[PDB]
């Protein structure tokens, strides 16, 4: 933090001043007399206001809506032997970092848990430069060359005439884009599984998606995929559940980030490459330079280099997460490009655009963007020039400086440098690769590798989402395309959309899998970060003790408990009028509570006689306990606090269900198994 | 220096990097192949040249070529019973400063010795904010109010359809506004007489203008022109000199004052105001709101403030000199406004021009702009946010930053405040004033004022610049307002111009003068940095020696000789080829040099047997002497080198012209005291 | 709508070509060998991305989030005893219209019905310059002096540091500023009434908030509120 808290403005105690120094007061304009006009000559005023008038910068054009922290990168090893890159040079090398999570498609506002594509972009602040992983919490993205990606994101955001709808892909356009470009299919199967949908950002992986290149001192390369894995572990959500997020709490993951930064419970990724040889391009059925598939895990392994932690919440939105400014280009000596082509046009795409956002041309010089190594060069003016060069002739070759900034290069000075054996041939064109046109083995690759209830998710995102499309022409192409997956996924779509059943093409369809690739089907790694809602009421005290109790048995593995109740009183955390069941991981009714959920309570009149509160909407806390039950929750009571259950018609013989006699630890433990497995399948219907 | 020292980037003896710290390499695309097409994932390439082809900004709008240098000011007393002023508290008190100075019409590439009004910006770095006094050095402007500012430039600006002519006011539409808003002629002739062709920037005063206040803690104010006086001398040219000085060095003035502080010579001003009541306002029979109106010093004396001394250059031009963001709305507590209708719309026009400037509402944020003083305050955000406020809570009244910052006003935190008994009255209105309708006694006063040839150089310039207008009608409307200043000088430019000859209006007639007024008419103050041209041969080495040993005795006084000879050879500055006579103040033929002058040497046919020199131009060592003495130089030979004189005509009985037997003292204090008087003005017919 | 027409662009059956009318192709980049690197001589790639790449514009400052439609106002009398303004000078006097409604704190992509005070404005093209009554659902603002706006902007935005929560007044900042301002008391009430969560914008009325001055030809005056009474 030595490095940016040069920049940090401190205004506690302090007077108020103008942007240049000037104290002043800010709190009425300059009138000709108590009730006149205005003065054109109050600068205090115009300031105050044009600094106002002009805080807005443009959104990113993807990726808009998104979070960012500061971290620490630690390497595991001396990976000399694989790549000269220095943050990697030696075991326990420590390095800072600052990463955003995202989605891609939604505006500045959006919700968080729309479904979508995550970005999962890492910047490491190397001693020989900026060096950038631009990834997605998806390994495989929709095209197959960068110049495809207006078309791509025209299609997915909104309509051109009423910009309708938002961060949504369930509209005609995108589903005719899919269908069209069928390159699209594996992305769009593990977005529309619970990929699309994650808990937090702490629960997912992240991806490189292309295949890079490592080089050695010497020139020697490795192909590489670059894997973040999770420490936390996979968390994803059901569409039903996401939507309500959407409603209640749009900050959700990012408010997650934070308050767990802020409590200590920092999230954690190992770094891992997929180690390859330059022969391997084409060996394993499928181009390495195709954007839209996978490496399984089972053919390559993942090499784990080291460790990132993040810890450090940002001082200043604004200032560090708006304005950080991502680009492949930022690479460092030891790393090169391949020429997958969705890679290629990025590299022009990330410089350019930043232009758009900072206005100018030394977006660098931002705080958040700057290096922490030296910069030497003859690289001149724009505006908002911040350094002073000192050398007045800003040119090589020159005598008039000596010669420097000197050249640095593969065998001086640590240059960068590209991998010196590729190679160019053939004829300059504009052509599809006739290596990358098999769409769909992939796709059912991914779809074989689902526990049942996950291949039901996907059927049934992809039901809600073409019910949406108003072309019959574009649902049917849909299903086309699905068949070539798998018959059993295009058949069960299409019988909610009302497209005929197609017959099936055994072109791609086969039964190889790969292991754990769903969001779904592995218990949770640690339960840092989650909550559990205790429903506890006012007119019984002892309910709502029973939230400390039940936090002492829970703190050790860095889970929350939240006391709601109807109003505020003593060591209640909320009410019910601002509680919901997407706030908590596991609902737990406490014991004396009961007495809230009637099942008579959605409906009863609220006359003066009938005891009906005004302190929530009617209903309110069987509400939460039955979206928790149905959403898939974990779900408790103490005591008599399992008469609400009856109540709410919900059986503790059911999966994920739990009762006991106190908060002690039997029953804290009977709910860290319940949070452990987080999402209990068998509340949802499979098709047979 | 140590303020601006931290945003030095030195660049010697180390290798080239990105702007990210990367090192690099930055001599040859990447191709494909040895002589393949260019690779778009060349990085390297991509950032070099977009820095490149966005180093550009757009100059500004008025005052486009200028040049600036730091340096300090020095107040002489405590002035807290006239002003609350920081920067003015006590005796010794010393506040940084940066001047820049520029012509106003010309784009800028333009020459500095283009005929104009000259910018005279000077910032305090006061320890309670920036200070700027935004001046010129002409004490009164063309118009009454802001809002005719686009109608005066638009018409001195080039023509709309060709952009023609370049930094000019010698053509019909310029002509067309002065004739048409004769609130212009106290300008035009300040402009038109030596004040629009000034030797230097140090040879010029300055002016604020408007009338200002002075505010004391207790609100007692004063009525104050703000004056910078000179410490140099005031020295103009005649405009021919000044032409040929745009064609010989575009950066004739812009290299005096960089060589100047790069030698010592350190140029001063002293700060002084008049200093006049609220009462004075319409006491003087003219109206201290308006611009166009000057108060003679016979009526109210400056009384001196302290010293400004400019001692450092730039160490990179365009970060600091373009960069600059000068405004009037940079005030200080102690100082406030007047309702000058020019000044009042000025307030406005500088805070918004720098968006154009910058491209964004940070400019303040710029090194150059940036105060000497603490910054606190709610302000956020905007492109280019090079800050990162640590209060997250940006607004007042809070508590939740516990009231922080805090208001500052009269009575509290040194705040700004307008001066208290300041009223309004009247209906809102677009009118002006009657107290402003007199637009001719005061040009009368100024042409009164001057000496004989000055008024020449009056009515010289008037008709070289009305010449060039096409449009009789302009030519007549022009006669007719000069006629209203002075039937004299009507008459006289009618003549050239072929208009006839006007009868006298007598209404704003009179005899009245103000003292030293003009440019031309006092001797120089100090001689520091003026430059002897001694025109020497490589043939005759005594004629170069000669250099030195004048060099010795004009030494002390801040003079330079450079010795011109026909090549390079020891102890020659500059060659024939090279020089010209306006690069030197006065001009000396070296005894040994007289054979390079001969008569015939502008016509000679330079054939194979003709001793023709192919160093440089036909004539030019007498051409050289000739110009120096038809501009008014001193010229001067020695010994033989006399012989030079003759063949030029030019006799040493003439003022300004002297002949020594060596380059000894008595020679050196006869050029000491022709420097002095530094033009002959007895060269220049006037009218009868 | 002949106005607006002229810079239209009909893109039905029609060949693709680039900003300056050279028919292209753009589906795939210009590479050295079918899996070669792309070229940096491909113009055609460059447009396009750069187009894409500055698509984006700064949201409005306040009331970023909004939707607009075209319309028309016609007169219902000869207003001139009231106001010299043309768009009113005679009954059936026809002027084209375009308004935008919002919502106020939230940016360009949050939620219609997120509660706020929400925007209401209306652009008369007059055949003596566009009018724009620039008003809002709700009567009465927060604040007394536009020098304020940032103030009360600043507390019901986001949290400086987190940018938590979107488009909400349910924060420290926001109810801080309230309780410190006493002035925002009207409008708070109005906004946490029904008129916070409109049902659509075709269910609100519109307010000018401001009291303005109409003039007649020879100079006299009358105070006015304006409303559009749905
Ligand atoms: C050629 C256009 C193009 C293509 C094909 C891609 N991107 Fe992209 N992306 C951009 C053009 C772009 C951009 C327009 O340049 C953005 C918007 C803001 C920015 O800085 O770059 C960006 C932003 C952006 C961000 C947000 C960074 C941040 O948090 O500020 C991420 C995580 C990704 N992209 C990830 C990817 C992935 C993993 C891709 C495929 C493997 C991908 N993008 C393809
Ligand atoms: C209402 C318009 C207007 C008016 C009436 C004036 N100016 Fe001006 N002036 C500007 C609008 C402007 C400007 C467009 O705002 C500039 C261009 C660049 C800048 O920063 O401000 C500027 C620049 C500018 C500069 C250049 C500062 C620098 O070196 O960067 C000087 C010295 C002056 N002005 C001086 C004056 C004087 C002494 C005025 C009359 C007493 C005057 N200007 C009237
Ligand atoms: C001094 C600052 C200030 C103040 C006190 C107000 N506004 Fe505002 N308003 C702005 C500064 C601003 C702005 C920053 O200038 C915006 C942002 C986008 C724009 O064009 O203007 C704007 C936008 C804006 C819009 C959106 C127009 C559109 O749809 O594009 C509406 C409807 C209003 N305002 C309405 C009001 C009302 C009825 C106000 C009080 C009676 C009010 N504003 C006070
Ligand atoms: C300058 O500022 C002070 C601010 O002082 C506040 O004044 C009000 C009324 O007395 C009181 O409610 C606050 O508690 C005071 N103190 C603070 C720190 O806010 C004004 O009192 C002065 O009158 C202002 N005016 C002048 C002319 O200086
Ligand atoms: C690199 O390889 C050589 C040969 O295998 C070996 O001696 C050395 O230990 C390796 N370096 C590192 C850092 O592991
Ligand atoms: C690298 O640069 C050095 C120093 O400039 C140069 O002399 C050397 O030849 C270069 N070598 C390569 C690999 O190009
Ligand atoms: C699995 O993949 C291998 C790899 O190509 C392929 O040869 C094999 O046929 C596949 N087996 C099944 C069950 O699809
Ligand atoms: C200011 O005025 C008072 C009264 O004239 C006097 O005591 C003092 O000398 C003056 N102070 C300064 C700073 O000159
Ligand atoms: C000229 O100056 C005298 C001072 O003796 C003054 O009385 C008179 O008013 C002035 N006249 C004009 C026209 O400026
Ligand atoms: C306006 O006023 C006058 C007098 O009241 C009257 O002659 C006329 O009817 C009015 N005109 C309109 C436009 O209503
Ligand atoms: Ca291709
Ligand atoms: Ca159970
Ligand atoms: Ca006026
Ligand atoms: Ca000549
Ligand atoms: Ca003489
Ligand atoms: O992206
Ligand atoms: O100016
Ligand atoms: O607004």
């Amino acid at each position: 933090q030595q490095f940016l808290s040069q920049f940090y403005l401190n205004d506690q105690d302090v007077y108020l001043t103008s942007n240049v120094g000037g104290p002043i007061q800010d709190e009425n304009s300059l009138s000709a007399g108590q009730r006149g006009a205005t003065l054109l000559q109050d600068f205090i005023f115009r300031e105050k206001i044009q600094r106002f008038d002009h805080e807005r910068v443009p959104e990113r054009a993807v990726h808009a809506r998104g979070t960012g922290a500061h971290g620490t990168f630690t390497s595991y090893g001396d990976w000399s032997n694989l790549t000269a890159a220095s943050f990697l040079s030696a075991e326990g090398k420590e390095t800072p970092m600052f990463t955003r999570f995202s989605t891609v498609a939604g505006s500045r506002g959006s919700a968080d848990t729309a479904r979508d594509v995550h970005g999962f972009a890492t910047r490491f602040y190397t001693d020989e430069g900026n060096f950038d992983i631009v990834g997605n919490n998806i390994p495989v993205f929709f095209i197959q060359d960068a110049i495809l990606f207006p078309d791509l994101i025209h299609a997915v955001k909104p309509r051109g005439d009423n910009q309708i709808p938002q961060a949504a892909t369930a509209h005609d356009s995108a589903w005719d884009f899919f269908s069209q470009q069928p390159s699209v299919l594996h992305t769009l199967l593990w977005a529309m599984a619970g990929h699309g949908i994650p808990r937090s950002f702490r629960h997912v992986n992240g991806f490189g998606v292309h295949t890079f290149r490592l080089v050695t001192d010497d020139g020697k390369t490795k192909l590489v995929k670059f894997h973040w894995k999770g420490l936390q572990g996979k968390a994803s959500f059901v569409w039903e559940e996401a939507q309500q997020t959407a409603g209640k709490n749009a900050d959700f993951m990012r408010q997650d980030l934070f308050q767990s930064i802020q409590a200590g419970r920092f999230p954690e990724w190992e770094l891992g490459v997929q180690i390859m040889q330059e022969q391997d391009q084409l060996k394993f059925g499928f181009d390495l330079l195709d954007p839209t598939k996978i490496v399984p895990e089972e053919l390559v392994p993942v090499t784990i280099l080291g460790k990132m932690q993040l810890n450090r919440n940002p001082m200043n939105y604004f200032a560090e997460t708006e304005q950080v400014m991502f680009q492949p280009g930022h690479i460092v000596r030891g790393v090169d490009f391949t020429e997958d082509p969705l890679l290629q046009g990025r590299l022009f795409s990330y410089l350019d655009t930043q232009l758009n956002r900072h206005g100018g041309p030394n977006f660098e010089q931002l705080p958040i963007n700057r290096p922490r190594a030296p910069i030497h060069n003859n690289n001149r003016d724009g505006a908002g020039q911040m350094f002073i060069p000192l050398d007045p002739n800003a040119y090589s070759p020159n005598t008039e400086n000596k010669g420097s900034p000197k050249q640095a290069n593969e065998t001086v000075g640590k240059g960068f440098f590209t991998a010196p054996e590729r190679t160019a041939s053939g004829k300059l064109q504009r052509t599809l690769s006739t290596t990358f046109e098999n769409n769909w083995s992939q796709p059912r690759l991914f779809w074989n590798s689902l526990v049942n209830a996950q291949k039901e998710f996907i059927v049934d995102a992809m039901r809600f989402e073409t019910s949406n499309v108003s072309s019959s022409v574009v649902r049917d192409d849909v299903i086309i395309q699905l068949n070539r997956i798998s018959d059993n996924l295009a058949t069960r779509v299409a019988s909610a959309i009302g497209v005929e059943a197609p017959k099936p093409n055994s072109s791609f369809y086969h039964d190889n899998t790969t292991a754990h690739i769903g969001a779904f089907g592995e218990k949770l790694a640690k339960l840092d970060g989650l909550k559990v809602g205790l429903l506890a009421s006012v007119n019984k005290p002892a309910s709502i003790a029973q939230g400390a109790k039940l936090q002492v048995a829970l703190s050790s593995v860095g889970v929350d408990v939240v006391v709601v109740a109807e109003r505020m009183a003593n060591n209640v955390d909320e009410t019910y009028s601002a509680s919901d069941a997407v706030q908590f991981d596991a609902v737990v009714v406490a014991d004396g509570a009961e007495g809230l959920f009637g099942a008579d309570s959605f409906t009863v009149e609220p006359s003066a006689g009938s005891g009906a509160s005004t302190l929530y909407p009617a209903g309110r806390p069987l509400n939460i306990l039955l979206d928790a039950f149905r959403f898939g929750k974990t779900v408790g009571a103490l005591g008599s606090g399992s008469d609400a259950l009856e109540s709410g018609q919900i059986s503790s013989e059911r999966q994920g269900v739990y009762t006991g006699k106190n908060a002690g630890d039997a029953f804290a433990k009977d709910i860290k198994s319940g949070l452990s497995t987080f999402k209990f399948l068998d509340r949802f219907a499979v098709d047979e």
